[PDB]
């Protein structure tokens, strides 16, 4: 029974984490979903991270949500991922990752929006948080190019 539902939400996040790397958000979404799912599923003595698995697969909704172009809920998704990543967050471990990618979808969720004025300064701390980390960020070209054109566009 215990280890059963940790296997199961580890296996539907990595299942997750291929499918927003093919663009298949659709199903990363719900991969997340059901990750999260099962993880409150366990009973709560039977030693886990919650919180860290959580902003994890709130990192990855919200990536697959603004892939989709569903910006109000990748905004809250995002949100509740970076709730974990100011408290408990370390930027030069493989976590950081993921830090960088919560606050990339919250600028392209508040941009989506309309909220241009919100999205500049996150899409700056995006471009600061790749200089800082000391450690490769797959996909930062991507993340840096659309950063500077949007900041200005948004600025024109």
């Amino acid at each position: 029974k215990p280890l059963k539902e940790v296997v199961g939400a580890y296996l539907a996040l990595s299942d997750a984490q291929r499918q927003l790397v093919a663009g298949e958000y659709d199903e990363a979404a719900a991969n997340c979903r059901r990750a999260m799912e099962i993880s409150h599923t366990m009973p709560p003595e039977e030693a886990f991270d919650h919180a860290g698995f959580d902003a994890f697969c709130h990192a990855g909704l919200a990536e697959a949500l603004a892939g989709l172009r569903s910006f109000d809920e990748a905004l809250h998704s995002a949100d509740k991922a970076l709730h974990y990543f100011n408290r408990r967050g370390e930027l030069n471990q493989d976590e950081g990752k993921l830090w960088i990618s919560a606050v990339y979808s919250r600028a392209l969720a508040l941009d989506g929006l309309g909220r241009g004025a919100e999205a500049m300064p996150e899409f700056k701390k995006v471009v600061e948080m790749i200089e800082e980390r000391k450690g490769e960020t797959p996909g930062k070209e991507r993340m840096m190019e659309v950063a500077i054109d949007r900041i200005a566009q948004l600025g024109a």
